């Protein structure tokens, strides 16, 4: 017997899979989007998950310290044209999903961190 053929080192391959949505984003269910936070805290808590129904857009799951309790919040994002308005005090117009992630960072009084999973 004699054989042995496999793809080259193929160690120089990279991918961002961020066509319309930011890499940070991930496809998961609420039940998960929540735990995923407590599970991988070092990887920030700010993550984005695809909604189910109701309106058009994506939500932002963020678990911040409140009155010393464990609670997560899910923000909503409106879809008005080629831009995505943020559901907040003022209708902050952006150019892409990425912006939102940022606006939130500067918005909060604390430097939050995005969530990612390779």
């Amino acid at each position: 017997g004699s054989s042995g053929s496999s793809g080259e080192v193929l160690a120089k391959e990279e991918a961002r899979r961020a066509l319309e949505t930011p890499s940070c984003f991930l496809k998961v269910s609420r039940l998960e989007a929540q735990l995923l936070l407590e599970r991988y805290p070092e990887c920030g808590n700010l993550l984005l998950r695809p909604s189910g129904d109701g309106a058009d857009g994506v939500s932002v799951t963020t678990r911040q310290m409140h009155n010393g309790t464990h609670v997560v919040r899910h923000y909503k994002v409106k879809r008005e044209g080629p831009k995505y308005v943020i559901d907040v005090e003022q209708p902050f117009s952006c150019t892409s999903l990425d912006a939102v992630v940022n606006y939130f960072v500067s918005h909060t009084k604390k430097a939050l961190v995005p969530f990612l999973l390779d």
